[PDB]
């Protein structure tokens, strides 16, 4: 009685173009931005003593930031991407939006590429925050600053201070010690009542609470993983995990390869390849031509 006629990319595409599939939730992580040249700082090959930290994790912790922000901002300058060109995966989500299929994109990423690709605030749950905006850290002020302002401060090596009250200004990313945005929990509680398809791309589903999102889907909702490695199955030691391969599997599909190549394959099955090619090449040309 399952919704997918077969547990393959072709089965998912046929489901997507049936009347049963109207609302797609994307869950995306660092794997959708590595081909944009933005490394996954959790991947060890792209994972410091120049900052003389009391302990290595302090540069990611909020109390240390508020007392000693200079290491964080020097690291931010070191890591600042040289260009912001969203990937095929990002623009595939923009096509989902254009076609009225995108209920929400939950992202682990802080690089703003979802917004550059044309997803709007309403479409996005930035579960780990974002560099897109920054705020004065004083509770009585909370003046908001755009990324252009923060970038100027970062590259000029001037510690960003609020123009109204001279408190620190912090990018809206979730440091260790900060809670996830309330938007994450509010949206989760509403969106997963409404979803027809979960598209999980470029995440190992290891960081919490983001990973537990897959268990919030209704029992019937197909879940497609596009990722370099299989992810989201129950841990045989610590264990609604993914079931891709057992005789009881009925709704979870793993497409193992590069995220851009999987999204391209899905778009091609859907008849969207020309639309996606045209969109990516136009937007990339526009970004490359920024003057
Ligand atoms: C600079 C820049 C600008 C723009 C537009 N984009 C980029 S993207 C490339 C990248 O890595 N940059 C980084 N700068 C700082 C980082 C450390 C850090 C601290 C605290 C929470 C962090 O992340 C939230 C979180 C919590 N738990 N999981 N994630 C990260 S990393 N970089
Ligand atoms: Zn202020």
């Amino acid at each position: 009685e399952r919704l997918l006629d077969e547990l393959t990319l072709e089965g998912v595409a046929r489901y997507m173009q049936s009347e049963r599939c109207r609302r797609v939730i994307c869950l995306v992580g660092a794997g959708i931005s590595t081909s944009a040249g933005i490394p996954d700082f959790r991947s060890p090959s792209t994972g410091l003593e120049k900052y003389h930290l009391p302990y290595p994790e302090a540069i990611f912790e909020i109390s240390y930031f508020k007392k000693h922000p200079e290491p964080f901002f020097a690291l931010a300058k070191e890591l600042y991407p040289g260009q912001f060109k969203p990937t095929i995966c990002h623009y595939f989500m923009r096509l989902l939006k254009d076609k009225g299929l995108l209920l929400r994109c939950y992202t682990q990423n802080i690089d703003t590429l979802e917004r550059i690709a044309g997803l709007e605030q309403e479409d996005l749950v930035e579960a780990h925050g974002t560099f897109y905006t920054s705020h004065c850290v004083s509770a009585s002020c909370r003046h908001e600053y755009p990324l252009s302002w923060m970038k100027e401060k970062i590259f000029s090596e001037v510690t960003p201070k609020c123009e109204d009250c001279q408190s620190l200004v912090k990018p809206d990313i979730v440091f260790f010690g900060e809670s996830l945005p309330a938007r994450f929990f509010s949206c989760m509680q509403s969106d997963f009542l409404k979803v027809d398809l979960l598209l999980v791309m470029g995440t190992s589903l290891q960081v919490q609470p983001f990973a537990s999102l897959i268990s919030k889907a209704p029992l019937s909702t197909p879940r497609l993983l596009i990722n370099k490695e299989k992810a989201g199955q129950s841990d045989p030691f610590l264990g609604g995990g993914m079931d891709f391969d057992s005789k009881k599997a009925y709704r979870d599909v793993a497409w193992l390869g590069e995220c851009d190549q999987g999204c391209l394959a899905l778009a091609e099955l859907l008849g969207w390849k020309k639309e996606l090619e045209d969109l990516v090449r136009r937007e990339h040309a526009s970004i490359d031509a920024q003057s």
